[PDB]
């Protein structure tokens, strides 16, 4: 049921999604080990992910959460990187997409920093890198991230450097507590609380 609609680079929607991707790059404490060494991306394509059944699954859950949280879904647009991006856009997020060994438990993880999600494109810790060159810093191979609409509801705040949500909460927020430049990361425990709205194809760019 999924169709992918190409956005033109001239379209304001392409430009605003590109700007969120580029402006949320940061340096990582691994010196680039997992995701590569880069300061910016070459955006090759942005596609809108259109699936009516998956969208309605998302909005149904969104209304449930909103009604449990004084009419406030606490909806964000967050990045997701995963070896399973093809399955996610066709089947929806579910338990198979969870980070079993995540620091906040087995849930589905999202990032404000696009470069944090980029660390998971080829697997946990970047796996063995791109399939063609086995290079975690490959500048040649095409990568993909999702930019997703995510319902947080009442989020449990974890200060720090599938399972169930903490009771009375709909998600967990991992607040950066050491690295002052890090943006927040978030975990949901129900696949219905994210919709994979944009599929972004890109390369990391070698700094000059
Ligand atoms: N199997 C697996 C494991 C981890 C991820 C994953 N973790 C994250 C952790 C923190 C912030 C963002 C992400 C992410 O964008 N993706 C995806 C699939
Ligand atoms: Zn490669």
């Amino acid at each position: 049921g999924t169709i992918l609609i190409d956005l033109s680079p001239d379209d304001k929607e392409f430009q605003s999604v590109e700007e969120e991707m580029q402006s949320t790059v940061r340096e990582h404490r691994d010196g680039g080990h997992a995701g590569g060494i880069f300061n910016r991306y070459n955006i090759l394509k942005i596609q809108k992910v259109c699936n009516k059944k998956l969208w309605e699954r998302y909005t149904h859950r969104r209304k449930e959460v909103s009604e449990e949280n004084h009419n406030h879904a606490n909806e964000r647009m967050l990045f997701h990187g995963s070896p399973f991006v093809n399955a996610i856009i066709h089947k929806g997020f579910d338990e198979r997409h969870a980070y079993i060994g995540g620091m906040f438990g087995a849930g589905i993880y999202f990032a404000e920093n696009s470069s944090k999600s980029n660390q998971y494109v080829y697997g946990i810790g970047g796996g063995t890198g791109c399939p063609v060159h086995k290079d975690r810093s490959c500048y040649i191979c095409h990568r993909q991230l999702l930019f997703c609409r995510v319902t947080l509801g009442k989020s449990f705040l974890q200060f720090s450097a599938m399972a169930h949500s903490p009771p009375g909460h709909h998600s967990v927020t991992g607040r950066p507590s050491v690295n002052g430049l890090a943006l927040a990361e978030y975990v949901i425990y129900r696949g219905e609380q994210a919709y994979p709205e944009y599929l972004i194809t890109y390369q990391i760019m070698r700094p000059e």
